């Protein structure tokens, strides 16, 4: 069962609300969005993150959560992990593509 369409094409990006996504593979090999946490799992939220690219794309935001630092570095497209030492690679994509409103 696949969908799919095609024909339209929006290149002057006029009024077309955008979302930036951030995304981080895992170990089994699924690519986790960043979602926020205060007590369980806590971490960072999509938008802190990308908040940090966005004025510096080729460094790296520090940050401290769930008894375990953690570091992120944009330029090497990667997360760098202290606490355990696990390598992760990231991604930027967007949430939803197409002007099909739904």
């Amino acid at each position: 069962g696949s969908s799919g369409s095609s024909g339209n094409e929006v290149d002057d990006m006029d009024t077309s609300d955008t979302q930036w996504g951030w995304f981080y593979l895992a170990e089994c090999g699924k690519w986790h969005m960043f979602q926020p946490d205060t007590n369980s799992q806590c971490s960072v939220s999509s938008e802190d993150i990308e908040k940090s690219f966005k004025t510096n794309p080729c460094g790296s935001i520090s940050f401290t959560t769930s008894k375990f630092s953690y570091k992120i570095d944009f330029a090497e497209m990667k997360q760098m992990n202290l606490t355990t030492g696990k390598q992760r690679l990231i991604k930027r994509a967007p949430f939803s593509s197409g002007p099909s409103s739904g």
